């Protein structure tokens, strides 16, 4: 006997889409704040690793958010002002793997 | 002489404003993690302890943490997502976390 996608099924799929957008936005927000603080450290790398697991962020999406933040001129300016010119080695290594 | 007679304001720092944007970023970062975790379902010890590591790194006080929890547990949209994702018991542990410690 057949079955098919109901409105509830499509509703649950849409909730998953909304959740995934919230999760990626959350993770990107943490990367942005950490990048603006200065360079990446091992402790922050570890913390990001746990956050990516709990927010279901793939390594591909992680690396792309690291690069986005390293390259964002506003965040780079904040790091320059707050921490000084050394601010992105280590983030850039992480964004390469 | 060595120094410019027409100083290009390009060179100037904006330390006060950057300090404020950094703080805005930190608070927005923590709030967004609370909101996403709340939309997943109820709080777990693993989420609580991870939020504790995040609050250290983002300089978030325990008062601000609990206020974010109370906000998120009561957000109608985040709660609708959690009920659809995780079922009807998606709030009690969050509400405990929002209330205790004073």
């Amino acid at each position: 006997p057949v079955v098919w996608p109901t409105l509830l099924d499509l509703s649950r799929d849409e909730c998953k889409r909304i959740l995934r957008k919230l999760e990626l936005e959350a993770y990107a927000g943490v990367i942005s704040a950490l990048r603006a603080q200065g360079d990446l450290t091992k402790e922050k790398k570890d913390l990001l690793g746990e956050l990516s697991k709990v927010l279901s962020i793939s390594t591909e999406r992680h690396r792309a958010e690291v690069r986005r933040a390293v390259n964002d001129e506003r965040l780079t300016t904040i790091a320059h002002n707050m921490s000084g010119p050394n601010s992105s080695s280590e983030w850039s290594i992480e964004g390469r793997r």
